């Protein structure tokens, strides 16, 4: 009766600001985990007033901008962003993203769009 396993086949998959998200549909107030695929960048800067965003880099290479500070990232790195921190990123990467507490779109705030030409990837 308890659902323990979530598949890609049953996930919601969509493009948001230049990334391809795989939202499995985990419901758990403590944290939600999703997959992020990015070819060139996340062409939008945002922050979340409540949740920390932790990106594990499965493969590829990129650069995060966290409150405008460049943070290079490569395969096997863990990028840990606290709440209320402006986030965008460029790169060609596959990532596993944890949002803790659970992701709630009402907690996220739009700062700006970013031109696709800004990404060096
Ligand atoms: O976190 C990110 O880099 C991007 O992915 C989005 N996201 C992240 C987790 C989640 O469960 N659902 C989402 O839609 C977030 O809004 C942002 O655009």
């Amino acid at each position: 009766m308890t659902k323990y396993k979530y598949t890609v086949e049953e996930s919601e998959r969509f493009n948001k600001h230049g990334i391809d998200l795989t939202v499995y549909g985990q419901v758990d107030p403590s944290a939600t985990v999703v997959r992020v695929s990015v070819e060139r960048g996340h062409f939008q800067e945002f922050f979340n007033v409540r949740s920390s965003y932790t990106y594990y880099v499965v493969s590829g290479q990129g650069v995060f901008y966290l409150n405008s500070e460049a943070v290079p990232a490569g395969a096997t790195d863990l990028i840990t962003v606290p709440p209320n921190t402006r986030i965008h990123y460029f790169g060609s990467m596959e990532m596993v993203l944890t949002v803790a507490p659970a992701f709630n779109e009402q907690d996220e705030r739009h700062v700006r769009f970013i031109s696709e030409s800004e990404s060096p990837y």
